[PDB]
């Protein structure tokens, strides 16, 4: 098993670390910046020696070293700094994602690709358009983070472990997010039974939904850097589901093909991951739940189209 | 941390093994049979060395070596063979559980006690009666094992991982068991949505409930021995929830007083486990759900009474 | 990845369990006895669900289910009874291992094969002779058990963790065993420096070597069963080294090909395991160390010849 | 169990992460900079939920939150960049370590303290002087990191796993470092037997020793940041040895009192760690081995005295 990290920044390094702990494969740490992946590869080799992990680790600036990778994780791109519009970020990261898409097609066209670069809803669609890879072999990590935050906040309020708190959240981050209380459960027991027993109020659930929408910006405001540990953990879970053919269930950006009144777009949705890739499944929404999702989908459609134009 | 295994048979040894792998504590392996716990302790020490685990393991025939244990697992008992119900065993297992209860009261009255001997819900009530340990410090492992079977079978049929299939199963083993489809979910999605999508039929769910009830007897019939690995894993999860104060959610035999119309009896029910013990919670049941539960509770009540008389 | 357990007794089931915990592959539990592997497969599926493991487990009485296995673990064999001579055991387990060797050649000729049946030094040679598999793709598990016991006992006496106590022990179990104090170290520091500092005496080391030779029989005498947990851990380490191409270092039965004045025999020796198999290496022994090893090798040669004749 | 991280930078956060994965205890992430530990605590809580870990994590700017901590890890400092020696800072890191020493004495005087700040052997001596903690309750992580690099490189050359390559390295980082070939083994077999069999040459070993000395600076030069993963792993191993009373064997900065001719000083040496702390042991060195060690010790002695002056 060969795991290629396209981008050896904070998230890529931590995904490497978690792939080693968890013994998923040999690592290729790739970056455009001379020396960064070489340095991080040295650090992760020494880490491996202390913790009893025996996988090969290569840090490289040569894109051909991703040859025949089973797994591609794309964190390649920049952060938006002072003087940069959202449109300038989309142009720079979209050009980078186009170039990565071309390299994956050239060197490792049978890879399972996990897109992570921001803005995520857009950059997964950019990867698909320019990769010529099968839609089942592409996904974007997002929904697991939103689900993990929502479930951990519900668990805190009910004074229970988060281990058996499960929820479906459709769409993207922030305003794009569509959480389903009907598909939220605590070790099989619907959330509504806890409301009925006054262990949590509908106002507390609304407050938790707002904290969930805002969590990425809250971490950026406090740490002056975007989340890195939890994104890495979410990516590592998706890798493991593909490699071990697990059919684990996730909300991730996945290709809709008729599902939820949508085809020919990657969007945050209910999916399972196995060794054939990431496969959507449709559940019955109410009319109001589907109207909210269709609005999330229309925004992704609109922003993706704008991004293709910003890329010439 | 000191984890005392009262019974060094198949389940006790595998609980020891899983506690060493998870690094939960030092072990005391106790058994009435001279040499058995000493030999298994040697084996688990060599296993520890190969796997890089550092915990102490003592095998002993002296029950006072459980002194100041944090955790007690009781498997002291006989098992059922093919042709036998769980419920037949009450006479000899009752006397054994009474004697263990007396020793735990003497030597480690502040331990969290997980009872595993069959018949499970009866032997938990026997342990409470003769130990006088606090009600919340005593439980029985059953519901996690039943739940694991039911969730495995549902996951197989839906072609999904079992990791996010969750269910509430109330009551004891076999006919005593009350699984709740309404409190079964697949990553938050109620089971009933899968029925609606024709991914599983109500007949397939009934057949899975029957396989769940009969699983213990089926394993005994095939393997010529009762289940050991899954019971051990279920016990280890409950241990970890108590030791790390996790408030993990389980169906286990727990003391109900008022919950689900039940007075003053240990029976399989919804609970959480933290470092103060096992705490029951009551959920809103349907009339038919509560009638089935009440029927299971009445059978445990009746058999517990029979057991106290036999003892 | 497909891991085939040929033998679903105590050691095979625990190897299955540890392969699931380490997520090394899908399991095939094979046995000749109807129902045993089916029952244990049910138990290990339930165990998997409780611990969040997602691998396939098949219990089967049909040898063709081992088709294209990556890994074969052979525990197929009987236990020695009082009437049963060493010669009778060799005859029964020898015939079984010949049949397994033929089935592996037919169904999974690309497997890495770990032989575990008694007597270990003979039965690995029997597998090689009748399999027509490459010698690199075969090994026998023994030396790791002796090393774990010797290192645990040295660690106990020095009051240190066993994690960084390492030793080379050549040959087989009991009288076949050739431990090298010169290749024993505590986090890089030779054993002899501890003798020099009077933290351990040469008499204490000899006593530890005798306890190591006798450990198997001691566990049998206490537990009324042979070691199972530690053998399973040793086997799972060897599996992991092959599957993850680790080049981890072991004393295991490995084919010597000029090493230590020996070719054309499997014997316990210094080897590394990677995804191409099990490869010996030779280290410089003193004349006395090599004479002891050559005597162990002559005994394995002699017993293997006897076994081929009995078979 | 309460684990207090004094410093919520790259090493402290990854120590937190590894303590959560290993389930060692509840975490307190402390830092002087408002918001950084709060943001990283949120990230590590979400990480915990995704990986099925249940421990409490508090990020705080209030030093009194370290109260009754069982374990203290000190990374509070500034780091060296390329063009800087370890020993350069050292007035600012010394004042920081003095202030931490005072806080630990006030709030958690029964803690086991692992010092990590950057002139490592000096800052351990500073912590002892101003904390007055018992000598065996104070140590510094260094030797495990140097050992991991040396063992990794020997394992690479012999084409073996690093799992069973073990070595004693005495003294500090860089020129302070004294590796012992005589106390290097591969699964029990002395390194000298590999030289004898021409599997590795004395020149290859010298080159490996030089790469080991320079590795910190090499990673800084390539990754534009100091090593973080392997230091964190080395710290977590020491924490685990104390918490589980393991008597694991390490080189760490430890109080010598006659050992290896060293009087009343913390220096990199052979020690075991159990729940009573870090306990030094002396092995027989040759005259050349002891002369090199005494030279390393004299430099630490000299620089510690200089550091106390820079602190006035
Ligand atoms: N999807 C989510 O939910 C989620 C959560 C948080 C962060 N993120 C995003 O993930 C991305 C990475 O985050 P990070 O903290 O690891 O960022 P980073 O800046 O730490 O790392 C990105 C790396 O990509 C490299 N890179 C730049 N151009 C490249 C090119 N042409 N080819 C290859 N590599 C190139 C950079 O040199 C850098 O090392 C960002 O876009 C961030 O916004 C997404
Ligand atoms: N193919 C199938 N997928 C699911 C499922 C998938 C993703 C989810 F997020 C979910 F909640 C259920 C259930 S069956
Ligand atoms: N005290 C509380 N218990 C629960 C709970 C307990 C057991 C269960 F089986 C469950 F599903 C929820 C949620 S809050
Ligand atoms: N095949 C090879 N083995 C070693 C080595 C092997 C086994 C041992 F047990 C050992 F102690 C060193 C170095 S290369
Ligand atoms: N008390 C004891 N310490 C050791 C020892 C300690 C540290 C080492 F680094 C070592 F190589 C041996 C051996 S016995
Ligand atoms: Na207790």
């Amino acid at each position: 098993t060969k795991i290629a990290l396209i981008g050896s920044g904070q998230i890529g390094a931590i995904v490497g670390e978690l792939c080693l702990l968890e013994n998923l494969g040999d690592l290729i740490l790739y970056d455009v910046v001379p020396g960064i992946p070489q340095g991080k590869a040295l650090d992760l080799k020494h880490f491996s020696t202390i913790l009893g992990v025996n996988r090969n680790i290569l840090g490289t600036n040569q894109i051909e070293d991703i040859k025949d990778a089973d797994i591609i994780v794309i964190t390649a791109g920049v952060q938006r700094k002072e003087g940069m519009t959202r449109e300038d970020l989309i142009g720079v990261n979209g050009k980078i994602m186009k170039s990565v898409a071309e390299s994956v097609k050239l060197h490792c066209s049978k890879a399972f690709v996990i897109c992570v670069s921001n803005p995520l809803d857009i950059m997964v669609n950019v990867f698909h358009k320019f990769s010529n890879l099968p839609h089942e072999k592409i996904c974007g990590m997002a929904g697991i983070l939103d689900t993990s935050r929502y479930c951990s906040l519900i668990a805190d309020k009910l004074k229970v472990s988060a281990e058996d708190v499960n929820a479906v959240i459709l769409g993207g981050h922030g305003d794009l997010m569509v959480p389903l209380q009907r598909y939220t459960s605590v070790n099989g027991v619907p959330l509504s039974e806890f409301v009925k027993k006054n262990m949590i109020s509908q106002n507390e659930i609304q407050e938790i939904i707002q904290k969930t929408r805002n969590m990425g910006a809250e971490i950026i405001k406090l740490a002056k850097a975007s989340a890195a540990f939890a994104p890495a953990a979410a990516i590592t879970k998706m890798i493991k589901s593909y490699l071990y053919n697990e059919n684990n269930l996730f909300t991730c950006a996945v290709y809709l093909n008729g599902h939820y009144n949508c085809s020919n777009l990657f969007v945050g949705s209910t999916a399972k991951i196995n060794n054939k890739g990431a496969h959507p499944v449709e559940f019955p929404l109410t009319k109001e739940e589907q109207d909210l999702y269709t609005e999330s989908i229309a925004s992704v459609q609109s922003n993706t189209q704008k991004a293709f134009d910003l890329i010439k």
